């Protein structure tokens, strides 16, 4: 392994079209039996589609490492991507050279049991 390694956690949701699973690699905190997931990127000029999906149906998987979790998914609240957002840039340095309308862009979503 190289010192480019990045965590990810793959988050499993269900299609909004066609109910298939649809999974998608996201950066990841955990807190307590919480898992916070984001995009890696932001400005979309599209929201992007697991985030859509978690929209029509907040039931999600979410695996890391190969442990396999069944969630719940959320919008963070305001104090919650207040609290996250500086882990998140910690963990995943990458975010720092984003600019400000760009990060209130990117989905924050807080998966719990």
């Amino acid at each position: 392994g190289t010192f480019q390694k990045i965590p990810v956690a793959l988050l499993t949701t269900t299609g909004r079209k066609t109910g298939q699973p649809r999974v998608n690699p996201l950066y990841f905190l955990r807190d307590g039996g919480r898992v916070i997931v984001a995009a890696s990127k932001g400005g979309a000029e599209k929201n992007p589609m697991w985030y859509l999906n978690l929209k029509a149906n907040p039931k999600v998987q979410v695996q890391i490492k190969k442990e396999v979790l069944d969630l719940t998914a959320r919008d963070a609240t305001d104090e919650e991507r207040a609290e996250y957002w500086p882990q998140l840039v910690t963990m995943y340095p990458s975010y720092q050279d984003y600019q400000s309308w760009t990060d209130r862009t990117i989905p924050i979503v807080v998966c719990e049991p």
